[PDB]
């Protein structure tokens, strides 16, 4: 898998941001990851933290996973980075998401995923509380 330069344009939600991508708007859903929506318990939390992440960030990038790119809706499917740090995995580590089912192929940081959800829920963090 390779990184690629995006830039935010907004985030929407705990796990859904809209990015500059190769010189045009897309919205990307995170891979392998669920935060509650909006109207459920977290979800202002998971998307204010996914939002502080991705806004206070210097760098966005974009790693596509090895399987499908895009979901039916047209949302991006892929890992995102801010500043080197992997979006997905800082809102698991800190409870804020669950590890989602594996879509299509794309499960390349599936485990890493498990082992920071595995943590939280010990912690009983958030989400795990």
């Amino acid at each position: 898998l390779h990184k690629e330069p995006a830039t935010l344009i907004k985030a929407i939600d705990g796990d859904t941001v809209k990015l500059m991508y190769k010189g045009q708007p897309m919205t990307f859903r995170l891979l392998l990851v669920d935060t509650p929506e909006f109207n459920e318990k977290y979800g202002p939390e998971a998307s204010a933290f996914t939002k502080k992440m991705v806004e206070n960030a210097k760098k966005i990038e974009v790693e596509f996973d090895k399987g499908q790119r895009t979901d039916k809706y047209g949302r991006g499917l892929a890992y995102i980075y801010a500043d080197g740090k992997g979006v997905n995995e800082a809102l698991v580590r800190q409870g804020l998401a669950k590890v989602a089912y594996v879509y299509k192929g794309n499960n390349t940081h599936e485990q890493l995923l498990r082992k920071a959800e595995a943590q939280a829920k010990k912690e009983k963090l958030n989400i795990w509380s």
